[PDB]
């Protein structure tokens, strides 16, 4: 059961990162400028962190990497996910 109730705006992705990053004890890093303001996919409910960010990236092409504390949001511009 380790996961965690969020609360996720459908806002500029930037603030909903930013908002996750507090709300589940994570630092997360993302190019405010690069994103373009996006709006992100708001996520309210009961999901784990990876999951989570799963759900919220799909859709803008980018790569999460989920390492402890540390969530890097990188763009890779390559059809070959490992």
């Amino acid at each position: 059961s380790q996961e965690w109730t969020l609360d996720i705006p459908a806002q500029s992705m930037n603030s909903a990162l930013q908002a996750l990053a507090k709300q589940t004890d994570t630092q997360l890093l993302y190019s405010p400028e690069d994103i373009g303001g996006l709006r992100s996919s708001a996520l309210k409910g009961r999901h784990d962190l990876q999951s989570s960010l799963r759900i919220l990236l799909q859709g803008t092409g980018l790569r999460y990497q989920i390492d402890g504390n540390t969530v890097t949001v990188t763009a890779s511009a390559a059809a070959k996910d490992g």
